[PDB]
């Protein structure tokens, strides 16, 4: 009755290193059921927007921003870091975390229609 991990999930979760503590604290909740997707919806909530990060920049910080969220953030001079305030530096270069964006899609079929 716990959340059943797919082959490609596993494989996807062990290769995306830098969030390697925050897949930790995630998975501790398979037990859960199907209630595991709506945790997991929760550890991946963009802080900028408010909805499932979507083109994930994972910072040094350790922490998952859409893409777009913290290029918004930079345009207004802002060069910290959205959900713990560490200085990211204005010369920042933001990579997607591709690895979590197809774990999403994965986990959440069709989530990023529009996005
Ligand atoms: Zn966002
Ligand atoms: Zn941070």
């Amino acid at each position: 009755e716990a959340f059943q991990l797919t082959p490609q999930q596993q494989h996807l979760i062990r290769e995306d290193c830098q969030n390697q503590k925050l897949w930790d604290e995630v998975l501790s909740h398979l037990v859960e059921g199907p209630n595991f997707l709506k945790k997991l919806e929760q550890s991946f909530m963009c802080v900028c927007c408010q909805e499932l990060v979507y083109q994930p920049v994972t910072t040094e910080c350790f922490h998952n921003v859409c893409k777009d969220c913290l290029q918004r953030s930079f345009k207004a001079q802002v060069f910290s870091c959205p959900a713990c305030r560490h200085d990211l530096g204005q010369n920042y270069i933001m990579i997607p975390n591709e690895i979590l964006q197809t774990l999403l899609d994965l986990f959440f079929p069709g989530y990023s229609k529009g996005r």
